[PDB]
């Protein structure tokens, strides 16, 4: 091997290295994005078990459904962003148009059979603000009331009157108003989740603001004996390689209200956390700035998850008695797959989304790292966790945290609570053994009960 000579060069202070390095990554997104954000993300998942449980806003969107199930979460906003680029600039179709076409497309499934077009109107006109009292409301639901006072008279908030952008970004980046930018993006997704939820058909349900009991109502109303739940498992398709999934996205997004002046403050102020690279710390900050990324990113997936259902089941979803999504995570009652809705799903992307058939009482229908089983007293159907996924996640070596293991064991006593029920434990352990082909999963149901018990009990998992 022959090498030319190297001679390096660096910067007079490292301080100096550290600001290339931030403003580097600034300059460049959304067009690349580092992977300790989405790495953030799976991290705060994972601790607060799920997606549905991951909805620890001040205003949101009695337990959340909790899943065991690791998380890999992707940057679907970043490329939401990267089209909005592509689309501002870029009027040379550079054979955009078939992107262009295929989202065009998705949209008109997504409105035909999984919407009304009763507000479409409205949103175009009244795109999304956030008024002074929300953002008011907002800190003083984490700062206390007063503090809220000083919030908008430091920035010079007009009550009944939307938050002047001018306050908050110019030449853009964010100008030292970071608390009021948070407190503008925590307003965008309660507003999304509220505009989503008045165009979906009521037959199909959103698991934003839903907990475990009242989720179950819903199953419990619909879900019978016998009856076929459809699957659409979607979690090993990455969106990346779909220039249409994020096309798609952001035409959905600016059907809801996010016009270019909203883009704009979205992408400004996420630029702004791509600029927090260095220094690192020891662990991650767990920021609200983080937090608003993965709620749109949740947000956006649990959107393009309807679009999917809506494009492959057509007719099919919109007459079901029953459909839910929450992230990529999907069931639809009473569709059982034909040769014509496997063709849809082939011919569109390929064998990266499989179509499961699933039938209450003898093969258990799979949601969100847990399984809809039906009692055997009562006779009425209702979600449980899945005993072996929790299994495996207790087995994760931890630092000591005393709070923290508290909140995991009451996390572990409430599911232990759902496995002994005297009309689940019997078809609980007889799902388990369908689905994974395993043994006999009740004496670790026991196991699992003993270290729930007690603190002293749980520390047996840590060990000394
Ligand atoms: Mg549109």
């Amino acid at each position: 091997p022959l090498y030319s000579s190297s001679v390096p060069a660096n910067y007079s202070d490292p301080q100096f290295a550290v600001a290339v390095c931030n403003n580097y990554l600034h300059e460049n997104y959304p067009t690349v994005a580092s992977y300790q954000i989405t790495d953030e993300y799976d991290a705060y998942l994972d601790m607060v078990d799920g997606t549905v449980a991951c909805l620890d806003t001040a205003t949101f969107s009695a337990p959340n459904i909790r899943s065991a199930v690791p998380s890999a979460m992707q940057n679907t906003l970043q490329n939401v962003l990267i089209a909005a680029t592509k689309r501002n600039c870029n009027v040379t179709q550079m054979r955009e148009l078939p992107t262009l076409d295929s989202a065009t497309f998705n949209v008109e499934c997504f409105r035909k059979y999984a919407c009304n077009d009763e507000y479409w109107e409205e949103f175009a006109r009244k795109p999304i603000r956030i008024t002074t009292e929300f953002v008011t409301a907002y800190v003083a639901r984490l700062k206390g009331p007063k503090a809220a006072a000083l919030f908008a008279k430091t920035y010079n908030l007009v009550p009944l009157q939307e938050v002047p952008m001018d306050r908050f970004v110019m030449d853009q980046v964010i100008q030292a108003a970071e608390p009021l930018a948070t407190a503008y993006l925590c307003g965008i997704h309660r507003e999304l989740v509220r505009r989503l939820t008045a165009v979906l058909l009521p037959n199909i349900h959103t698991l934003f603001d839903m907990s475990a009991e009242d989720f179950d109502a819903i199953i419990a109303e619909h879900f019978k004996q016998g009856d076929p739940v459809l699957e659409t498992d979607i979690a090993s398709f990455d969106k990346s390689q779909d220039d249409a999934m994020a096309l798609t996205g952001l035409m959905i997004l600016e059907d809801l209200g996010v016009d270019q002046p909203l883009l704009d403050l979205i992408e400004c102020a996420f630029g702004e956390i791509s600029s927090t690279h260095l220094p690192t710390g020891t662990r991650f900050k767990f920021g609200a700035m983080m937090k608003s990324g993965m709620f749109l990113t949740l947000f956006v997936n649990t959107v393009l998850n309807v679009v999917i259902a809506s494009r492959v089941l057509e007719e099919r979803l919109k007459t079901s008695r029953c459909a839910a999504f929450i992230g990529d995570d999907n069931i639809i009652h009473g569709v059982v797959s034909d040769k014509e809705m496997a063709e849809r799903c082939a011919t569109w992307l390929n064998m990266e989304v499989k179509i499961i058939d699933a039938v209450i009482g003898e093969r258990p229908p799979y949601f969100c790292g847990g399984f809809i089983l039906q009692d055997s007293v009562t006779s009425t159907a209702c979600r449980v966790a899945d005993p072996l996924k929790r299994l495996f996640k207790l087995g994760k070596p931890l630092p000591a945290d005393d709070e923290q293991d508290e909140d995991r064991r009451r996390a572990l006593l409430d599911e232990t609570k759902a496995w002994f029920r005297v009309g689940i434990t019997g078809t609980l352990a007889v799902a388990v053994t369908t689905r994974y082909e395993v043994d006999n999963i009740t004496p670790v149901l026991l196991a699992l009960r003993t270290f729930a018990q007690s603190k002293r009990a749980f520390q047996a998992i840590r060990g000394e």
